[PDB]
Order: C-alpha cells, then structure tokens, then sequence
C-alpha cells in the first residue's frame, strides 16, 4: 500500500484485472479513483502516452496496460500463486484469448448498445453469441474438467474474461438477450458462478444494477 | 523446419518479428508465403479468429499474434539467447512500448500516406516525429549506453521496433520527410545501422525500393 498504488475507476473492467491479480497475490495497495469526465494530473503524469487507466504505481514507477500489469504482478510477486500457466504453449494460448477479448469481443460487446438509427443492425448480438461459443469451447479445452481456465485457482484468462462479467450482465438485461447461461454456454455458466464467488473477485466485482445505473448515468 | 512452420508474407513487419526471433534462437523453420489479395486455406485453418499472419506452427500447433509468438519462441527455446529482459519492470516497459508501436505508432505511420482530399492534413507527419522523439529518449533510458534496447544483443523492443524500419524508410522517401536521422534522432540512427546489420536481421530485412515497389504495386 505504501509501495503499491493503483490508478483507476471502480466500474472499469481493466482496472478490476489489476485488483483481482493483486488480491490473489495478497498484495496490499492504495486505490486512487478517477473522476470520469476528466483526467487527474497524476494519471497524466503516470500515463502521458495513452492517458488510460489502470496504472499500477510500484515504488513510484508506473506500469501501464492492464494485461502488462497482470504479467508484472505475477512476475514480481513470483513466490505467490501463479497467474500465468507454466507451459509455454498454454501461455501463448492464454495470452491470445486475452488479447482477443480486448481487440474483438469487448468492442463488439459495446457494439450492441451502439449503432445509428435504422432497424435491426445488431448482427452485433449474433457475433457476441458466436464469440461466447468460441470462448465456451475454449474453456472446455483449457480447463480440462478443472473449475477454472487456469485449473484449481483462477488464472490469467479467468481474470482477463471474468473482469467483463458485470458489464456482460448489464448488456444482457438491457438488450434482453441472455448470452451466458446453461443452455447456450453450460460450462461457462458454472465457471461464472465460481469466479464471481472467488474471494479475490467477489468484493471487487461491482453490483450489476449499480453498473447499469452508471451506464445509464453515462452520457 | 520439420517441426516449425511460419505462415506469413515477406513484406510484413510482424512476420519479420518471428523470423528475426527464430534466427536469434537458431531455430530452423519452413516459410509459407501468403499471396496477398487472398487468404490460404492453411491460414484460415490455423487462424480462424483473426485470419492474420504471422502464424507460427510448432509441432502442428498454431501460435498467433507476432508479439505472442516472440514471447513463445523465447520461452520455449529458453536455452538460447533471451529475447525478453530478465527484470520484471524492464519486461513491463519492454512490452508497453511494443504494444505502443502496434496500437499507436504504426497506424499513425500508415496515416501519412492515407487521408481524404483537402490540403495539409498531415499532422500525421508531426505525430510520427513526436513519437520517434518519445522512442529516441526511450532508447536512451533502456539501452543505457549499450548498443541495443536489450543491451549487448538485440532484444524484444529491438525486434518490435526494428521490424518497421523498412516501411519507415519507404514512408521517408515518399513523404519527403526523414524521420530517423542524426539530427532528429541521433541515438536511434546509430542503433538502426547496427540492428539492420545484425546477422539475425540483415537477410530478412527487405530492400527499401523493393518494399516501395510493393507499396506502389498495392491497390
Ligand atoms: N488497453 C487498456 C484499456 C484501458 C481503458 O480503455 N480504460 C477505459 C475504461 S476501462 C478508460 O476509462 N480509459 C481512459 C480513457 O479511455 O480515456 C488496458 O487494458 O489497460
Ligand atoms: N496484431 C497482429 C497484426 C497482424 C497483421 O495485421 N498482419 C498484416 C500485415 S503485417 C496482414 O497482412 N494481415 C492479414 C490481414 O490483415 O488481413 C500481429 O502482430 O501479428
């Protein structure tokens, strides 16, 4: 906490990645919230390039990009539970789907709410459904019967994907489409319950209607 | 070569990342070229998600995304010269600037040639100049007097940035603006000569006018 500070905002899924990873490692830290609508001077100093949260400040050194932050926490506090797979190929696959979720899935998740002003543009709803099917079978292959993407304990892809679960449930209630359930994604449904109930996740996973209130609050 | 195949295209900077990393590790491999304009069925099978090159096929297992590929090669062939820094913070900084070059710099490099049809839209030229200044001082801080971003031998960020040098020189000749030279970027200029002349780079670094011919060939 004296040595570790996290620049972020409570409803941010990427900030949650750092929070979860820090909890897994039992690393204490000070949380500095960003008033959304404007950017703090500390965020500007700490991340002049992207001006984005989260920013992990460890011993007065900035570490930017959530996935890079997760890697860093795992590699520095190496004596704690590993966040990344031990095997090089498992590592590459882990990293691929995390990058996939940020480049493709999450923007397409935002795409359901967004559009223009015609009728039925939401092939976005179809694509989110397809992606979740891709993730469902990805889980089956990676988990191999074990409760998480990373086995016994939550891992890199658990954190990378599970950090979106709140915003997913927001999208579900508003769009009317339940993407993640027992019918469509049976394995992910069971995993989602366990992940959201994990001690390193449950308190930093924001309430759904609370997130929804923020979403509707957002201009 | 029997065990390692690289799906790509010769003028691709991201494919070059894999080629360079493989050379550093002295890992032999078969090269399968993509006819640009269409996508091979192997590329479609090997990368159904992004349908992008490069794809490293190691023991009939696909590894996608160049930076993930670089990580994988470094972590699998771990007995060879390290491509990533040993220190966790140096690792995070390495990864940040690599990600920066792909998200911000290279798209803004393509931005100089691209536009609409008015006059003088190229604040793109200014931004490429600014970014190179950011990279120049980044080099000074990371190299610490040593010839490369990674010290003695080329490293992660050497490969991540140096893979763009051919397309940079193409942009320079066409735009008329020399971005990387002794006046603007003195340290990068000296490094560029060494990197391009490194045995793991020199043969897979395409000729400039040859790249330019491809660029003008490209519709
Ligand atoms: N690639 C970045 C994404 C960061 C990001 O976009 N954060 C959003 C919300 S989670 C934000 O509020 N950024 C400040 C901004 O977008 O201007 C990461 O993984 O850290
Ligand atoms: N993020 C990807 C970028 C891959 C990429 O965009 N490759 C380009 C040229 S280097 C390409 O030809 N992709 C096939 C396509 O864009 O459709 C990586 O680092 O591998």
């Amino acid at each position: 906490k004296s040595d570790v500070k996290l620049l972020g905002a409570w409803p941010s899924p990427y900030v949650m990645r750092a929070r979860i990873t820090l909890n897994v490692k039992s690393v204490d830290y000070e949380l500095l919230e960003e008033t959304l609508g404007s950017k703090s001077d500390l965020l500007l100093k700490s991340n002049p390039v992207h001006k984005k949260i989260p920013v992990l400040i460890h011993n007065d050194k900035p570490i930017c990009e959530s996935l890079i932050i997760v890697h860093y926490i795992d590699e520095f506090w190496s004596s704690g539970p590993s966040i990344l797979p031990s095997d090089p190929y498992d590592r590459a696959i882990a990293r691929f789907w995390a990058a996939y979720l940020d480049e493709k899935w999450y923007p397409s998740l935002k795409g359901i709410a967004s559009a223009q002003g015609e009728e039925a543009k939401k092939a976005a709803v179809d694509q989110v459904g397809e992606s979740l099917a891709l993730i469902e079978d990805t889980y089956v292959k990676l988990s191999k019967g074990k409760p998480f993407f990373g086995g016994e304990k939550i891992g890199y892809l658990d954190i990378a994907f599970g950090c979106f679960l709140g915003w997913l449930r927001v999208t579900e209630k508003t769009s009317g489409v339940k993407f993640l359930n027992e019918a469509k994604t049976p394995h992910l449904a069971k995993w989602a319950v366990r992940f959201c109930a994990d001690p390193a996740v449950k308190d930093v996973m924001p309430e759904t209607e609370k997130l929804a209130e923020f979403a509707k609050l957002l201009a």
